[PDB]
C-alpha cells in the first residue's frame, strides 16, 4: 500500500504486509541467509535463495519491520556556487580547476560507482594528484601517470570529460551592443511613388519585394523482368514472329528546404499630395557583443573499466570491461542520464536499468551517498560577456519620404 | 411497446404482449422446458425448443408477466478514490498495488466472465496470492505459480494487464516552470531599418522570415506487351522489312509532409525618426516542469483460456481456447470495449456480439454483478507533477529598438 525503500528495513526479534514484501522480493531475499526462514504480517513467511524466496502462510519470531512514519531519503539541495565574471571559456576554466568543489566530488562518485584507478601515482587517496587538460571543445581530468605504479593494470586511469555547456539566462539581464556589417552585396532594390488626388487622406498602398532559395534531392531503385519467344521459318523468304512481355517496379524518396525573406511598405498620404518610397536588400556579415547572468549546466562522461571485486552496474560484470556513461548535470532530459530519477525510483525493481544505487547505499551508507550526490549536483551561477558573429545573413532598409503638394 | 429485460421476468399461475415476447424470444425459450407450453396476452401461447418456440393463438394458466413500473437495473456510481500526489509512475504504483480497491474487483470480473485459474497456489479463493510486476510501459497481475497445484492445466494462470494511462485535467490547475534551452544551432538572421520622413506617425512596415522542410515518396508498377514481324529476301543485296507494335500500362502512388515556421515584425515609427529591428531563428532542446490535478483512466486486458463448464462469450465455445479482450475503463471509445454500452443494450438480441451479460446475471445474480461492476468502474483522482523534454525544436527572437531622431 506504501512504497518500501529497502535501505530502511529492520528486524525485531509497523509490520510489512505480503504485497509490500513481494514488491521488493529480490532485495529482501538478497539480504538474507541461505536457509533463513523469517516472518511477516497476517501469518506469512519468507525463505532464503535455497527455497527461491517462497512466500507461504506460516509463523516465526523474526519479523521484518518498517518505520510507521518514514523519512524521504532524497538528495539535499545546497546553496549556489558563484564564479567571478568573464568569458565562457574563463568561467569553464575556473569551474574545472576547483579542487574541493569539483574535482573531489566527481572522483568520489566515479569511485563509488565502481571505476578503477581514480587518482595519481604520487598520492594514495581518491581524487588527488589529478591533471586537467583542454580538448577541442571540452576538458579532461585524469590521474598523473608518471613514476611507475604497483597493482594490476594500474596504468589504466579513469578519465572524466566535461562538455556541452548551457546557460539559463535571467530574463531582465540581457543586453547587446552595436550591430556592425561587412562584406555587403546587393540583391535587389525598388523605388516608387504614391499619389493621392482625392479630398481625404488615403492609406491603401502596398509595395512588396520577396526573395527565395531552395534545394532538393532524390533517390530511386528499379527492378525488371522480361520474356520473349521467337519462331523463324525459311519457307527465298523468311518469316520471324516475336512476342515479348515485361514487368517493372520502382521506389523513390526525396526532400527539400526553402528560405524566404519579404519586405513591405504601406504609407499614409495626405490629401492632394505624393510620397516616395524605397526598399533595399543585401547580404552581409553581422557582429555584436552581449552580456547576461545565467545558470550553468553541462554533461559528465566517465570512461574506464569496472572493478572485478564489485561495481554498481545492474548486471554486475566480472570480466573487467571498458565502460562509458554520460550524466546530464542540470535539468531533466532522459531517464538514462538523470541521477535524481534513478535515485528516486530505487524502490521499483523493474525500473533499475542502468545503475544499482541500493548497492552503493549498502556498501557505503545512506548519509555518505546523500552528501556526495548533493555536492555533485550543486547549482552554479556566473556572469557572462561574449561576442556574436555569422556570415552571409540578410540586411534590409525601408524608407518613407516627405510629402510633396500637388 | 416497452423494452423487456429478461432478468426481471416472472410467472404467475402486467401481461406481456406478442411483440415484446417476440423481441426477446430466444431468452424466453432458453429459460423454459422442452415441451412447456405457456401463455401470453390477447390469446397467445409459446412452446419449448421441441416446437422451435412457435407463438400461436391459444390459452393457458401459466402467464409470463412483467413489472407494471420496472426499475432501471443500471450500474450504480460510487464516490471517487483519492491517491496521494506524486509522479505518474508513483500514482500508477499506488493504484496497481491496492488490494481491496483494484485487485479483488478485477479478479472477480475475470472469474465471472469465465476465465480459468484466477488466483495463487497458496490460497483457495479468487483474487488472493497475486503477484504484481512492471513491464516496459505497463503492469501485469497474475497468480503466484510456486509449489505445485492440483487440477487440469492448473499451471496456466490468467493474467491482467494495465496500460495506456490518460489524464483529464482540471482547467484551472495547470502550471509550468522555467523553459530552458540547450544545444542551440543558428538557422538564419536578419537586421534592418525603418525610416519615416513624413509629418505623421507611420505603421506600414513589415519584415518576414520563413523556413520550410519537406519529404516525399513514390511507387510505380508497369506492364507491357510487344509484337513484331520480319521478312528477309536475298535477291548480293538483302532487304529486311520489320514492323512492330507495343502497349503499356502504369500505376503510381505517393505522398509528402511539410513543416513551416514564420516570424514577422511591424513597428510603428514616430514622425521624423528611425527604428532598428532584428529577427533570429534557432534549433534547440526544450525542457520544463509542470503540475496539475486530473482524472485517471486506463486500458484493461484479460488473457487466459475459457472454462469448459461455462463461459460468457456469446458463442459459448467448449474447446478451451486462449482468449484476449481489452476494456477501456473510462470515457466511451467503441462498442467492443465499453462495459456500460453492452450492459445497457442487453435487451436487444441483435446487439450481443462480444459478451453475454444475461448469462452472468443468471449464474450469479443481479445485485452481485451490479456491485462488482460498480467497484470496477470507480473514478480515480490524483495530483500529478512531471517533466517535459524534446529534441531539435524551434526557438525565435523578435526585437524592436529605440527611436533615433533625424
Amino acid at each position: 500500500a506504501e512504497p518500501v525503500y529497502p535501505d530502511q528495513l529492520r528486524l525485531f526479534s509497523r509490520p510489512v504486509n505480503r504485497e509490500e514484501a513481494q514488491s521488493v522480493k529480490s532485495n529482501i531475499v538478497g539480504m538474507m541467509g541461505q536457509w533463513q526462514i523469517s516472518g511477516l504480517a497476517n501469518g506469512w513467511v519468507i525463505m532464503g535463495p535455497g527455497y527461491n524466496g517462497e512466500i507461504k502462510p506460516g509463523t516465526a519470531s523474526n519479523t521484518w519491520c518498517y518505520p510507521t512514519n518514514p523519512v524521504t531519503g532524497e538528495i539535499p539541495t545546497l546553496s549556489a556556487l558563484d564564479i567571478p565574471d568573464g568569458d565562457e571559456v574563463d568561467v569553464q576554466w575556473r569551474l574545472v580547476h576547483d579542487s574541493a568543489n569539483f574535482i573531489k566530488p566527481t572522483s568520489y562518485l566515479a569511485h563509488y560507482l565502481g571505476y578503477a584507478w581514480v587518482g595519481g601515482n604520487h598520492s594514495q587517496y581518491v581524487g588527488e594528484d589529478m591533471d586537467v587538460t583542454r580538448d577541442g571543445d571540452g576538458w579532461v581530468i585524469r590521474g598523473n601517470n608518471d613514476g611507475g605504479c604497483d597493482g594490476y593494470r594500474c596504468g589504466d586511469k579513469t578519465a572524466i570529460k566535461v562538455s556541452n555547456f548551457a546557460y539559463n539566462l535571467d530574463p531582465d539581464s540581457f543586453k547587446h551592443g552595436d550591430v556592425t556589417q561587412s562584406d555587403r552585396q546587393l540583391v535587389k532594390t525598388v523605388v516608387g511613388w504614391a499619389v493621392n488626388d482625392s479630398d481625404t487622406p488615403q492609406s491603401g498602398y502596398d509595395v512588396t519585394l520577396r526573395y527565395d532559395t531552395a534545394t532538393n534531392w532524390s533517390k530511386t531503385n528499379t527492378y525488371g523482368l522480361s520474356e520473349k519467344v521467337t519462331t523463324k521459318n525459311k519457307f527465298e523468304t523468311a518469316l520471324s514472329i516475336a512476342i515479348a512481355a515485361n514487368q517493372s517496379w520502382a521506389s523513390q524518396n526525396g526532400g527539400s528546404t526553402t528560405t524566404s525573406l519579404s519586405q513591405s511598405v504601406r504609407p499614409t498620404v495626405p490629401a492632394r499630395s505624393k510620397i516616395p518610397v524605397k526598399i533595399e536588400l543585401y547580404k552581409a556579415d553581422i557582429s555584436y557583443p552581449y552580456e547576461f547572468k545565467a545558470d550553468v549546466s553541462y554533461d559528465l562522461t566517465l570512461s574506464g573499466f569496472l572493478r572485478w571485486g564489485g561495481n554498481a552496474w545492474y548486471t554486475h560484470p566480472d570480466n573487467r570491461p571498458n565502460w562509458n556513461h554520460t550524466f546530464v548535470i542540470g535539468p531533466y532530459k532522459d531517464k538514462a542520464s538523470s541521477i535524481r530519477y534513478q535515485w528516486d525510483k530505487r524502490y521499483i525493481p523493474g525500473e533499475v536499468k542502468w545503475w544499482d544505487w541500493n548497492w552503493t547505499i549498502q556498501q557505503n551508507g545512506l548519509s555518505t551517498m546523500q552528501n556526495n550526490l548533493a555536492r555533485v549536483l550543486r547549482p552554479v551561477r556566473a556572469g557572462i560577456t561574449g561576442d556574436f558573429s555569422a556570415e552571409s545573413q540578410f540586411a534590409g532598409n525601408i524608407e518613407i519620404g516627405a510629402p510633396v503638394p500637388l
